């Protein structure tokens, strides 16, 4: 695989808006995340869309493309953060230098929409990329969930690549809709214990691969969809989707012949999950599109848009040990 | 291809639910369709699944697949109708009996939702499939807009297979989303001029392929996607998507190298699109993903969520003229 560099503390971070434009409206939490990470010492680049709209998006499609580009050819810059998802990065595929980031590899992080260029750079690089934190979600949380955020996102990224990493459990999450882009607090998030399950027993260890499934689906089946093989374990989040979206994303790695080649799927915890009243959760319609076949899940990973948000290294091995209910990172994934 | 027998005056149609449980849940729209082609002089038969719930969809995914199932083995049948849409028919997709299908061939229409079973029986069976009226939405659909829907269908269907059939073209249209599932309308709906645009110069003859564009990403890439070949003519619609969805979608067939292939496209009326603002339409986001790819478009053909719904059979050669403003079917495609 191709390694990145690891993070330093004092290193700069440059950000890109690849879809929606949040560094315009969602200016406050934008300001937050961009105060908490200088505070911890990094400087930062803004990408050229900052602070641009086009309605919907940061601008054109090519423009975008040129302002992750643009971050790539920095020699100052060693890691690259979204700062939002959205709905289409997957539109830049075409147009990244993936010749740059061969040639200089960066540490490349963000998480929903944002999938489409983690999964479409691995696929034409081999780079391993970060499900992770992006600035405005992420860091532009108000403590304490930002803490446990950053706490996974510095561990993983800095830590000398020596034996294997078993992630901790965050103790609380939440996925409440509430301190958005205010200003003020006026009431802390409510507060869940990790009901993380772990279905299955021994212990398994693959490639993982995945992001965000329904942002998937606007790379499936292209040059920019890297392949799915036999041993690799499947990780998936989804945010504010129904129950009926779930079952169709799921039935279509179905036929896909997906559930024939993983050794695990991970997940990730689903943020306000609509069970249209069934109060069925997804891993039940996951077991039901699974037919009988006997694959062992580990159902609520703390890597998805519920906080905090653990830091995931994409295309390198796994260790899921359903037994003693934990998970590590087994292959080194920074140079 | 594999063709079904004609549709005749007095035949019997069996209506299936593949998805959301609209017998129920839109029980008056699906009574008024019910006497509509009760009226026309069609014997209906009742799918198993027919009133009954379960949450978000009529029934289990081996129990709508049955419920499929059942209406191919009935030697009455001439015609298998969708009730409705939702999302989840690419589930039954694994449990369909193909080989029934192809040793009783019967017209099968729907659409929306429903292009998962249309293109994955095509893709399975090569059986000429139908993207045309559902039971509730289309004719349960007040006057005047349902008599045309109803036009198309008893033409398309019934008539001698002999020379191209032109289309129609609808003088009103309407996306409105009032008068659903009461006795009677709250007022009437706004008529459009029909503002359709053909985007190019000459004739262009090929197969036409595709159907609701956010549903085929349930069969992306599997063996119940048909393959799109050089020369085909691409069929889409949508409805009620954002533009920043519409972006994703062009761009996922970008990036399947589609605009490589087809020789047209085909838009469908987009039902109350939402463009966020921009005033843009959906034939601009085009333009912008085809990144100066000529390919002509004709831009709002009557065969999507829109009313009135012309009936088009997918798999077949379809003859688009760009001079004289004019879409005409050139293969046979009913025995």
């Amino acid at each position: 695989p191709l390694l990145a560099a690891p993070l330093a503390v004092g290193d700069t971070i440059g950000f890109f808006s690849s879809s929606a434009p949040a560094t315009v409206t969602a200016k406050n939490r934008f300001f937050r995340g961009v105060e908490f990470l200088q505070r911890k010492g990094f400087k930062l680049v803004s990408g050229k869309l900052t602070g641009k709209t086009d309605f919907y998006r940061s601008g054109t499609i090519k423009e975008r493309a040129q302002e992750f580009n643009e971050l790539v050819y920095n020699p100052d810059i060693t890691c690259i953060m979204s700062t939002i998802g959205g709905d289409n990065s997957n539109s830049l595929l075409p147009f990244l230098d993936y010749d740059a980031i061969i040639a200089n590899p960066k540490i490349i992080i963000g998480y929903a929409d944002t999938t489409a260029l983690l999964a479409g750079i691995y696929a034409k690089t081999g780079l391993i990329t970060f499900y992770g934190p992006a600035l405005i979600p992420s860091f532009g949380e108000h403590p304490p969930l930002v803490d446990i955020t950053y706490e996974s996102f510095i561990k993983i990224l800095t830590r000398k690549q020596s034996g294997i990493y078993t992630y901790t459990l965050p103790e609380k999450w939440s996925d409440e809709s509430i301190n958005w882009n205010e200003n003020k607090i006026l009431r802390p998030k409510k507060l869940y214990k990790n009901n993380c399950a772990f279905y299955g027993s021994g212990k398994v260890e693959g490639r993982v691969i995945g992001g965000n499934l329904a942002t998937l689906t606007g790379i499936w089946g292209s040059e920019w969809m890297p392949e799915i093989r036999n041993g690799d374990i499947l990780f998936i989040e989804d945010s504010r989707a129904s129950i009926a979206t779930v079952e169709r994303l799921f039935s279509m790695l179905k036929l896909n012949r997906v559930f024939d080649k993983v050794s695990a799927i991970i997940l990730g915890k689903h943020e306000l999950f609509d069970c249209a009243g069934s109060k069925r959760r997804p891993y039940e319609v996951l077991t039901e599109v699974l037919d009988g076949k006997q694959i062992p899940v580990l159902d609520g990973f703390d890597c998805s848009h519920t906080h905090p948000m653990l830091t995931l290294p994409l295309g390198v091995k796994l260790a899921i040990d359903f037994d003693n209910k934990n998970i590590s990172i087994t292959e080194q994934y920074l140079s």
